[PDB]
């Protein structure tokens, strides 16, 4: 089986995972409208009680699995509990993180074009108001995606986004043919590091941003001051919690495919605890100093609300190059910032679509090659129902990558520490481990983080699903099926992969 070469590799290669267009773009919406810096009170909370002991346990699955040679939940959650339904339940670990990327591959494809386009200074040049600066740079992502003009909802990007989507597919396969420790270890080792000086330079520049509308300290201020008075608010709560789930990227079965080739007795304790940390040094303290900061400098304090109630869509592709344009130099500002989102992106997306390559590698034994090239085929054509029908992207990310990750998140909890056995998966957790896991979580990975799972769960399908299922365009149903459709396709491979054993 393929080995992470390095500790330094592993942990930068979770932690890549883990760092995304999110950290720089939704976590600073979220707190903002969430108590600002009281936000920090239920984000910690959730950190301790949530986002780390779930963490923990798939490493664990995933590394307790790969010594068997098999690094999918299908196999994974058979092994922990030898029954039918559980090959089943583990499809969702499949099914997820492809869907995801799916949608996902194209969105970074954006941040490549954006980059691109900014390097060149292919970009508007407006003009006075904010909508006067805003509009042109709301027509030019407009006229990127190919926003619908009409009643239809058809999407008709450009043909330079359809290009750079292709370029952006090669430049995955590239490093994921590979392999684990000469591809992806190997960018990890180089993409975090350019990823960490992007960011602070932008921080730096964001810093020295005066306006008449105000300043870079406004923007800091704005967002960390406390607002004690929304603690009551349950949503607060649900929203960290929530917060935390999405930002290490929880529940996608990604974590558990890289943990499978962490070698049998491999700490696991400190190497997850580690990259979990730089994802949340890099999310409170490099997402919280650019996109906000810098959109109260230039928009003042008095537009900070109506700025972060816009969207983190809004934010990073629309109102933060408009405020570039603004700036001296800000052509070549918009360039690293779509830069430092490719690479964010490009760290993440290579991490989704390792599972699928995983599964064929494991249980169909598909070459390296063979298992890259059909699983770039599957995204490859499947991305064409994002990229062309309108918001097949929010039906995907919201039935795959928001409800379907808490749901499995709660199903790996329930599997490994329930159904498998809470001893065993303690002591699973612990071996070889630099550090220990303080005794005091074995009760709330069995009691209280399943009880928050269950929590976020059951509130988030009482508040989205009745909205999301009659409320909704009948076009969500071509999403719908074509997805169910995939889930079809991957319980037809594990019903392969398991007429294959039983025949050698
Ligand atoms: C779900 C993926 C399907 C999207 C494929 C859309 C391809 C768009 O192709 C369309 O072909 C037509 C000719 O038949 C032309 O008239 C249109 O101009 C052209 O855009
Ligand atoms: C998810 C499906 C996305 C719809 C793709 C939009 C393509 C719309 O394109 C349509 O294609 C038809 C070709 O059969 C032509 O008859 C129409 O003239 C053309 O407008
Ligand atoms: C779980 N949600 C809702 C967040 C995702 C998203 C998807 C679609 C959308 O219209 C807004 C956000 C998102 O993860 C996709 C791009 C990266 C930042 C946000
Ligand atoms: C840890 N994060 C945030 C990255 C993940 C993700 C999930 C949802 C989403 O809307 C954006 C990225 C992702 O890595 C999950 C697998 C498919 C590629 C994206
Ligand atoms: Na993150
Ligand atoms: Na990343």
């Amino acid at each position: 089986r393929e080995h992470w070469a390095t500790r330094l590799g592993l942990i930068l290669a979770m932690a890549g995972y883990a760092v995304d267009l999110g950290n720089f773009l939704r976590f600073p919406v979220q707190a903002a409208e969430n108590g600002g810096g009281a936000f920090m009170i239920p984000y910690i909370i959730a950190f301790l009680l949530v986002g780390i002991p779930l963490m923990w346990i798939e490493w664990a699955m995933g590394r307790y699995g790969g010594a068997q040679g098999h690094g999918t939940t299908p196999a994974i959650f058979y092994l922990l509990w030898r029954n039918r339904f559980a090959k089943i339940l583990g499809v969702f670990g499949l099914w997820i993180p492809l869907v995801v990327a799916i949608y996902y591959v194209y969105i970074e494809s954006w941040t490549l074009g954006f980059a691109i386009k900014f390097l060149v200074g292919l970009v508007p040049e407006p003009p006075t108001d904010p909508d006067s600066i805003l509009r042109p740079f709301k027509e030019f992502l407009y006229s990127y995606i190919g926003v619908p003009k009409g009643d239809e909802p058809i999407l008709k990007p450009s043909l330079f986004a359809y290009i750079v989507f292709l370029i952006t597919m090669f430049i995955n396969v590239s490093i994921l043919i590979r392999g684990i420790s000469k591809g992806i270890e190997r960018f990890a080792k180089i993409a975090m590091p350019t990823l960490f000086i992007l960011a602070v330079f932008l921080v730096i520049r964001v810093f020295l941003l005066e306006t008449p509308n105000g300043t870079a300290a406004d923007g800091l201020n704005f967002l960390w001051t406390p607002d004690f008075e929304k603690l009551k608010d349950p949503g607060v709560w649900i929203a960290a919690v929530g917060q935390i789930f999405f930002s290490l990227g929880l529940g996608f079965g990604a974590i558990i495919t890289f943990a499978s080739y962490v070698r049998k007795d491999q700490d696991i304790v400190l190497s997850g605890l580690t990259a979990a940390t730089l994802n949340e040094k890099a999310e409170v303290i490099l997402g919280g100093s650019i996109s906000i900061p810098a959109a109260v400098a230039f928009f003042g304090v008095a537009n900070a609300v109506a700025i972060a109630k816009a969207g983190a869509f809004n934010l990073g592709f629309i109102t933060l190059p408009a405020i570039f344009s603004q700036t001296a130099g800000g052509t070549f500002l918009g360039f690293l910032w779509f830069f430092l989102l490719f690479f964010a992106g490009l760290t993440s997306s290579i991490a989704g679509m390792q599972p699928m390559i995983a599964f064929l590698e494991d249980e169909l034994k598909l070459s390296r090659k063979h298992a890259v090239l059909w699983t770039a085929a599957i995204v490859f054509f499947s991305a064409h129902l994002v990229m062309f029908l309108n918001k097949s992207l929010d039906e995907m990310d919201f039935w795959a990558g928001t409800i379907g990750v808490v749901f499995f998140g709660l199903t790996e909890l329930i599997i490994f520490f329930w159904i498998f056995g809470a001893d065993k998966a303690w002591e699973e957790i612990n071996r070889g481990g630099i550090i220990k896991v303080p005794r005091i979580y074995y009760y709330v990975m069995r009691y209280i983080t399943p009880a928050f799972l269950a929590v976020l769960l059951v509130v988030w399908a009482r508040e989205y699903i009745p909205k999301i299922m009659e409320e909704t365009h009948w076009t969500v149903w071509i999403t719908r099926f074509y997805i169910i459709g995939l889930f079809l396709f991957l319980t037809f491979l594990v019903f392969l992969a398991e007429r294959r054993r039983n025949h050698e």
